């Protein structure tokens, strides 16, 4: 098919894309997209919009409550962390994202969708200091997320739920998750509670993409 991106169509609209991008028509790559009363601004041709990972931004945009603080550890230039903003209205959220360009978007973004909510910090989520602050942690991240398990402990306070992501063989996805998080829980001091895996797309043939909504307390 073909994704139409703003103004900008990826393969009438401002300009066409072939995805390694080259241009087809036009000069101009950077477009305001409009997604369920949300608006992102991203240069197509060097931020990629992914469409299998809808329905989670449409989850993550009412998971959070207005008493809450929450951080976005993998926030891009704010997929997650715009929705949740604008429709759960959080006191507020950290988002953190460590690549300067899509970090100039989630900046932009968050002006554009007129957010006072919300603090970007453009650096490496592990070198990010803010302890016991969060209610929430979303890791939306599928290259060795287990690994920045020992940071989002860090960042969460007595009590709260993280939001894990993982790609997982499908014969060990309830289970594998799971002992990762219950391992660096315990690392940190804290102990499962409950938790839910839910699917969100099929990342290659056996291998399912996971999120594991998974509350804690420490001791
Ligand atoms: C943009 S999200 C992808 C989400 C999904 N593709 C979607 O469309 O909803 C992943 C982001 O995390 C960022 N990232 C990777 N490692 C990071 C780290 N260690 N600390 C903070 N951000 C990181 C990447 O730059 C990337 O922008």
């Amino acid at each position: 098919k073909y994704q139409k991106i703003g103004d900008v169509v990826i393969v009438c609209k401002a300009i066409l894309l072939y995805t390694h991008v080259k241009i087809l028509y036009g000069k101009e790559t950077e477009t305001i997209h409009k997604e369920y009363g949300c608006l992102f601004k991203l240069d197509v041709a060097k931020i990629m919009w992914s469409q299998g990972n809808i329905e989670e931004r449409k989850r993550m945009a009412f998971i959070s409550n207005e008493n809450e603080v929450v951080v976005d550890m993998f926030a891009g230039i704010g997929y997650f962390t715009i929705p949740l903003a604008k429709y759960s209205k959080p006191k507020l959220v950290y988002a953190i994202e460590k690549n300067p360009t899509a970090y100039h978007y989630l900046c932009e973004n968050i002006k554009l969708n007129k957010l006072n909510n919300v603090i970007p910090i453009l650096a490496d989520n592990r070198d990010v200091e803010l302890k016991d602050v969060a209610d929430r942690v979303i890791m939306g991240y599928v290259h060795k997320t287990h690994k920045f398990l020992d940071k989002t402990f860090e960042f969460l306070k007595d009590r709260g739920v993280i939001h894990y992501h993982e790609t997982v063989a499908e014969k060990i996805m309830y289970e594998r998750p799971i002992e990762r998080l219950k391992f660096y829980a315990e690392k940190n001091g804290y102990k499962l509670i409950d938790y839910e895996v839910r699917k969100i797309k099929k990342y290659a043939p056996g291998v399912w993409h996971v999120v594991v909504d998974a509350k804690f307390e420490r001791i």
